[PDB]
C-alpha cells in the first residue's frame, strides 16, 4: 500500500514526497505552510503541494490542523478548492509529524485577473455564477467562508474559478474592503450571508475595475457604505444586539439609499438587480447563493441539476476540548482514511 517517498531540500526545508510528484517547484511563502508546483505523474495533472509547517506545536495549531483538513476532506465541488491527495512520509503515530496536501494547480488569483485584464459583462457573468455555485455548496453544509475576496479565489486560463482559505484588519488594506458591516463592526451573531456581501463588492470591483469600499478605516468605511446602501432603518436597529454599535449608528445623520443605476453607469440593468439584491444592509433581507444562482443574470449558465449541495458536514469537534495528542491522533485518522477522487 505505501508508495515510495524521496526526499529534497527546497530553500532550507525537507521535503519528502512520494515517486509520483516530480518536479516539485517552490511556488510562495505562505504562513500556515510552504507550497509548490509540481507534476503528479498519475493522474497527469498539474499540482499545489503544500507542506504545514508546525502543524501541531499547541493545542490551538493542532486543532486548527485538524479543522483545516476536515473542510478539505470534505470539500468535493468543481468552484471549491478540494483535495487530490493527503500523505506523510511517517509510517506510524508515534513518527507521525508532518502533512502535505495535494490539490489542481491554479494560475492565478482574481487580483492577477481584474489588475492585469479588462472584463466584458460574459466575464463577469461567469466568474459570479461560478462564486455563487461554490457558496451554495459551502453554505450547504453549515460553513460560513467570513473572508471572501479577490486574493480567495483561484482562476486558471479557462476562467475557471476555486474558493479557497476559510492589526490585519487596520487602515487602507484590501483585507476589510470586502466585509459585511455587521461582521466588522460585530453587530450581531451573523449568519452566511456575509459571504453575499462580499461577492458584492467583488462583482461591483469586477464591472467598474474599482474597489467599491475602499475605506481607509472601520469608520470610513463604514461611511462610503452608508452612502451607497442608506442609513439603518428602525427594524435594522432592533436586530443590532450591540448597545455600542446602535448607540453610535444613530449619532449619525440618516441617508436614503442611492440609485443604483446612476452608480454603476453602462452596466448590464441585470447585473445592477443582482447588486441590489446582494448590497443590503440588512442580512435577512440579502439574496442567498442558491436564490442568486436562479436570477435571470446567470440564464446562459444557470443549470438546476447541475448546482450540486453538499454532504453532512460532522461540525461537532469545534465544541471539543481535548489535548495535543489527541488532535494529532484525530489528524492522523483523517490521513490514513483518505480516498482519492475517482
Ligand atoms: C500560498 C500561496 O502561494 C502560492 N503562490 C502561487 N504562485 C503562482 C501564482 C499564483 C499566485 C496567487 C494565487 C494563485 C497563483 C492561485 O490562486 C491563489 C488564490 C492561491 O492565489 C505562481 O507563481 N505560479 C507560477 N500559487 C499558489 N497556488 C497555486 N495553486 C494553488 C492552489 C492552492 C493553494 C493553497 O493555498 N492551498 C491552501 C489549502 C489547500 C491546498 C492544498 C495543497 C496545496 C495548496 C493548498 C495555493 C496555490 N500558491
Amino acid at each position: 500500500e505505501r508508495p515510495t517517498f524521496y526526499r529534497q531540500e527546497l530553500n532550507k526545508t525537507i521535503w519528502e514526497v512520494p515517486e509520483r510528484y516530480q518536479n516539485l517547484s517552490p511556488v510562495g511563502s505562505g504562513a500556515y505552510g510552504s507550497v509548490c508546483a509540481a507534476f503528479d505523474t498519475k493522474t497527469g495533472l498539474r499540482v499545489a503541494v503544500k507542506k504545514l509547517s508546525r502543524p501541531f506545536q499547541s493545542i490551538i495549531h493542532a486543532k486548527r490542523t485538524y479543522r483545516e483538513l476536515r473542510l478539505l476532506k470534505h470539500m468535493k465541488h468543481e468552484n471549491v478548492i478540494g483535495l487530490l491527495d493527503v500523505f506523510t512520509p511517517a509510517r506510524s503515530l508515534e513518527e507521525f509529524n508532518d502533512v502535505y496536501l495535494v490539490t489542481h494547480l491554479m494560475g492565478a488569483d482574481l487580483n492577477n485577473i481584474v489588475k492585469c485584464q479588462k472584463l466584458t459583462d460574459d466575464h463577469v457573468q461567469f466568474l459570479i455564477y461560478q462564486i455563487l455555485r461554490g457558496l451554495k455548496y459551502i453554505h450547504s453544509a453549515d460553513i460560513i467562508h467570513r473572508d471572501l475576496k479577490p486574493s480567495n479565489l483561484a482562476v486558471n486560463e479557462d476562467c475557471e474559478l476555486k474558493i479557497l482559505d476559510f492589526d490585519e484588519m487596520t487602515g487602507y488594506v484590501a483585507t476589510r474592503w470586502y466585509r459585511a458591516p455587521e461582521i466588522m463592526l460585530n453587530w450581531m451573531h451573523y449568519n452566511q450571508t456575509v459571504d453575499i456581501w462580499s461577492v458584492g463588492c467583488i462583482m461591483a470591483e469586477l464591472l467598474t475595475g474599482r474597489t467599491l469600499f475602499p475605506g481607509t478605516d472601520h469608520i470610513d468605511q463604514l461611511k462610503l457604505i452608508l452612502r451607497l446602501v442608506g442609513t439603518p432603518g428602525a427594524e435594522l436597529l432592533k436586530k443590532i444586539s450591540s448597545e455600542s454599535a446602535r448607540n453610535y449608528i444613530q449619532s449619525l445623520t440618516q441617508m436614503p439609499k442611492m440609485n443604483f443605476a446612476n452608480v454603476f453607469i453602462g452596466a448590464n440593468p441585470l447585473a445592477v438587480d443582482l447588486l441590489e439584491k446582494m448590497l443590503v444592509l440588512d442580512s435577512d433581507k440579502r439574496i442567498t447563493a442558491a436564490q442568486a444562482l436562479a436570477h435571470a443574470y446567470f440564464a446562459q449558465y444557470h443549470d438546476p441539476d447541475d448546482e450540486p449541495v453538499a454532504d453532512p458536514y460532522d461540525q461537532s469537534f469545534e465544541s471539543r476540548d481535548l489535548l495535543i495528542d489527541e488532535w494529532k491522533s484525530l489528524t492522523y485518522d483523517e490521513v490514513i482514511s483518505f480516498v482519492p477522487p475517482p
